[PDB]
């Protein structure tokens, strides 16, 4: 129907993308090439007008170029109303706030996507400063994405400079609600917002004319907290200064992250940080490299920061702070062998290593098995009532849940399957443990035999003499005694590694969960069904009423979206939580079990070495008789 | 608009699935519950309309259930026209025809999807066997697609039966072009159709009115030939009794797969299989499982086909009828370690594996590095003309091409990525050689150290005596002279096992490429817009005609589907495959330094033992001399 136009561009007003106070954006193309445009058409345009400051400022802002900043090309003038139409470059992904709207990331971004997001918005926010301009306004709303070259996303800045000649409610400034510090303000309730999938500061209404205790909330600023949130009408608030539990951040992360927005956060300059104090933290994050750990003593997967110039002994030490395992205490395996890591190695020399593929450790110290600690979220209440809003708003929360679930789902089945391998290399580890026992031993077999055999020859060729050899006769037979006691014992250590001695990994091949089961698949298949319907209850929000047929077939599918999700949180329970549970019960089984068997190796050996140092005190001391 | 309608169901007449000569499928509704069905309704049917038998026979084929046939639900009478409706469950997938419009399996299927399709259309064609009724019109168009709750793809035949009352051109039998052979015809060209993404026998121009060609083709039935294609006006034609290169199925499919369509597509009968010889076989293929195996000295992976219950020996045999190994030269490889596995051990008891992590196979023979095998294949020309057709079916084909350049780049990754861990487990375990090579050293140092001593002090203590001592002391200082000769040479091998040793894989880790340049997802980035623009391609050519804008849109993109696979096609082979030949080739030189060094280790290893002999018939001579 009908559509705005321009000299070298044209859009179609149905094509709309955001809807700002003073201008719009759509979807447009090039009149000659085709290619697609973000076309800013300005709203209400007379009282202003100013064809000279605004004509070499829209120049400067042009000639701005930048990864993370959104690309303006050029400066038109519409054809019919004469409107100034700017053309910023199209970003078919849409904003971080679309992102957010998917209940994949209802309880949080990726780690991974986080970083993205940490690093571009810095960047960009950087560069903006670089050239002194102040946006104030920053909000997942403004904040475009693009997907580059390489496939992963690209994060860009968009709308300021528009406090010329003139931040959201919820990303405003406690003093400025009613410095620089406005700035970091907006950008920490900005990563909160992606690393939790919420606001940091939620009264129980919301925010509405019972907003009045975000105020106060707001104004409360204690200490270094960085959210509150009451969970009851006019009730208290709940404060918090570290991460939910629902997070998909490693904990290794939550530990840096935490930090910068405490300090950034706050109605005081006096702690509140500069945007050097921000850029220099925030980049310090962003230079670290990622170390993936699983500890098997509390079956928890770990992934620790650490800059590439730093050496073991800072690993170990940060190991410790996550896993409280001491530095001395920490033994690495990788790729079915242990692997010793000298003290002043650089970080930079690491071997390869994935989440799928960590580097386990394992203990000398008795440690309790943790496992996967999550915050359990049960499906909300579905009203029946036709509310296209309410039935939008529960469809992102009740697919949000699911997708939650699905998502520890596939944690604990990495888990399992992570334990198993872990074990076999362990048990093959010992093994050769008990290999280079078994050589130890025939040393001082060999040295044995042989030394007893000259002392017992001696006597049969060639008071006193007798007196001699009964007592090294004696001794020999000391040490050769408990040498039949060890060696037989080590028969029974062989006994316990062999298939079926009790120390076999049979059981964990058994008891939990396996990829065989598809158990992830089956909730994905619920989820993308109740993604779907979400999706469709967001497309029939817009319409804001629908037909007769539409309004049913609404009805229908929302009655479907609890059955589905019904469906696949009983599945996750019943299925991959209570297998899972007995695996990690009959994990700390076998723990105890190789723990003790590790020690009995472990004085076995010794022992040898024990008998080492006195089979050369008597093997030198006959053969080695003086004499002219 | 208009919408035709039942007691019980009701849909839109632009809802439209599968338009048939009997009857049509559309998009339908239950009126009171509202859940998605398939609507049959006839067209032209008045001169049979027989009441009186297909009542019955619908009643039959209610009744009738299975998990790879399209289940019937209910017969209606539609409410105007009076017309006779079946109510077929629901397909949303679509048909295999639909997964073969798509560029990903241009080339044929994904191997897991393959097994999937041929055992559902085994099972569905067997279950219609048993009720007696016949097919022979079986196509990728009537072979329905479903998601199982389990993530997987579900088959299901639909289209049958109406051969009463009365098979596609490309799947006809030759007597039939013009016995139940003419089943297992039709079976064969889809499963070829499956596999390859292509027909059997292709004329140069096509079905057409010079497709007197491919009736030639077809009653020219050479041998076992599989396939015979044209490539030229009326030219001869290329025959083939074995799969194409470009088929993304392993190796070891295809060796059981090429007999079974071989002896199933021929117009005698003679030579023919029944349904019991097809089942038989095929059945048989279904019940094996997958072995994951990586040849490093061919650079090459295999998928070896064995049932559960055989034994290791025909494991060994089928290997070497791929890497063309001698059963006691394969040697395996697993996490790390080497494995040795009994002649007469069980495939149910085989370590899990995938084609991620399969089983190393290393030889003591030398064996030529071959490395991946494919079919290169060129973008086809681009031509200006405005035809929906030919730009719809140039968009399948390019992209096609960009998916199979892309599906190989991920596979040169994977055989790269697989061939540094491959290395780096035989440097380790090879190493572990060199370890016991040491301990076997030390078990002859001191047997040497102590019986040399005794001799060497027999003489300063306690003609004849002398003649005695000074042959036992040469023969002493003829192995122990030999011993350090050795020992020394072993320092120099582990001098090579040593990084920087010339043996070391700081070159793999270096040449190739990695997962690190996203090299795929670059790829996949270009191949989603071309994708993107053939899927539009196909909806333009669905309205037969474009207005002014979206013609010159359609000209527009179709000139960037050109830009999008040169660009991509460039980045292939200026990146992917030169740094993959690069990596090869510094592969050869690597594999024989170090079959070289394993030639080394070897011969220095078994000297040890000839040298372990000769100590135990001296060290048992004089200090054994006997005296009453
Ligand atoms: O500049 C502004 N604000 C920033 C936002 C708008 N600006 C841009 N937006 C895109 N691309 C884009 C975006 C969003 C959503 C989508 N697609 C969707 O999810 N949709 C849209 C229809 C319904 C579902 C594509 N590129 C560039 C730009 I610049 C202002 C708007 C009004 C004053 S300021
Ligand atoms: O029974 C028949 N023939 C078998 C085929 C038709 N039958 C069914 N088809 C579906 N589902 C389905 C199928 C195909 C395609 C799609 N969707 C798409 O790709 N489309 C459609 C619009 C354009 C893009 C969904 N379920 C059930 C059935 I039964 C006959 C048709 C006429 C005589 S026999």
């Amino acid at each position: 129907a009908m559509g705005q136009s321009t000299s070298n561009h044209l859009w179609l007003l149905s094509d709309i993308l955001g809807q700002g106070a003073t201008a719009n954006v759509f979807r447009g193309r090039h009149k000659k090439t085709g290619d697609l445009f973000a076309i800013k058409v300005f709203n209400n345009i007379s009282f202003l007008r100013p064809v000279d400051v605004q004509m070499r400022e829209f120049e400067v802002l042009k000639k701005l170029n930048h990864k993370n900043i959104v690309k303006l090309f050029a400066i038109e003038e519409e054809t019919t109303t004469r409107h100034k139409v700017l053309i910023m470059e199209f970003c078919p992904c849409g904003s971080l706030y679309t992102v957010l709207e998917e209940p994949s990331n209802a309880y949080g971004l990726p780690e991974s996507e986080f970083l993205i997001v940490l690093r571009d918005v810095v960047g960009g926010m950087n560069h903006l400063r670089e050239n002194g301009i102040v946006h104030r306004d920053i909000k997942p709303g403004n904040i475009m994405r693009v997907i580059g070259e390489d496939g992963q996303s690209v994060y860009k800045l968009t709308d300021f400079g528009a406090a010329r000649e003139l931040g959201t409610e919820e990303y405003l400034h406690p003093d400025m609600y009613e410095g620089a510090t406005v700035d970091l303000w907006s950008i920490g309730v900005t990563f909160y917002h992606a690393a939790t999938g919420s606001l940091p500061f939620r009264p129980f209404e919301g925010p509405r004319r019972n907003k009045e205790v975000m105020y106060k909330i707001i104004t409360g600023k204690p200490s270094g907290a960085i959210s509150g949130v009451q969970k009851a009408e006019n009730g208290p608030i709940d404060w918090s200064g570290d991460m939910p539990v629902s997070c998909s951040l490693s904990r290794g992360l939550q530990v840096l992250l935490t930090p910068v927005l405490a300090n950034i956060l706050e109605a005081d300059q006096e702690k509140c940080w500069g945007f050097d104090q921000f850029f220099a933290e925030t980049s310090d994050i962003l230079h670290r490299m990622v170390i993936h750990v699983f500890s098997l003593q509390q079956m928890t997967a770990h992934k620790i920061y650490i800059h590439s110039y730093n050496t073991a002994t800072i690993f170990h030490e940060l190991v410790y702070k996550q896993t409280k395992i001491i530095s001395s205490n920490q033994e690495l395996i990788y790729e079915g062998r242990r692997l010793v890591l000298e003290p002043g190695r650089l970080a930079q020399h690491f071997p390869k290593t994935t989440e799928e593929n960590p580097i386990f450790v394992v203990s000398r110290e008795p440690l309790n098995t943790i496992g996967l600690i999550y915050e359990k979220i049960s499906l909300p209440k579905v009203h029946p009532r036709y509310d296209l809003d309410g039935d939008a708003s529960m469809a992102k929360a009740i697919t949000g849940v699911v997708c939650y679930a699905c998502r520890i789902a596939s944690t604990l089945l990495l888990y399992q399957e992570l334990m198993r391998k872990g074990i076999r290399w362990l048990i093959e580890l010992i093994k050769d443990d008990y290999n280079e026992t078994v050589h130890k031993k025939t040393e001082v077999v060999i040295t044995l035999d042989f030394c007893i055999r000259n002392i017992e020859k001696t006597v049969k060729v060639y008071a006193a003499e007798l007196g001699e050899i009964s007592d090294i006769h004696t001794k020999l037979l000391r040490l050769s005694s408990s040498q039949g006691t060890i060696e037989t014992s080590l028969q029974d250590i062989d006994s316990r590694l062999s298939p079926g001695g009790s120390l076999a990994d049979a059981w964990a091949h058994q008891e939990g969960t396996h990829p065989k089961d598809r158990n992830v698949e089956k909730l994905q298949v619920l989820l993308n069904c109740m993604t779907e319907i979400y999706y469709q209850f967001k497309k029939d929000k817009a319409e804001r009423r629908l037909a007769y047929n539409e309004e049913q077939i609404h009805k229908f599918d929302k009655q479907k979206l609890y059955y589905h999700a019904t469906k696949a949180m009983t599945h996750f329970t019943d299925e991959c939580v209570k297998k899972y549970e007995a695996f990690l019960n009959k994990s700390e089984e076998w723990i105890r079990k190789m723990l003790h068997l590790r020690k009995q190796l472990l004085s076995l050996t010794n022992q040898c070495f024990d008998i080492e140092e006195e089979v050369s005190k008597y093997q030198e001391y006959t053969n080695e008789l003086q004499e002219t």
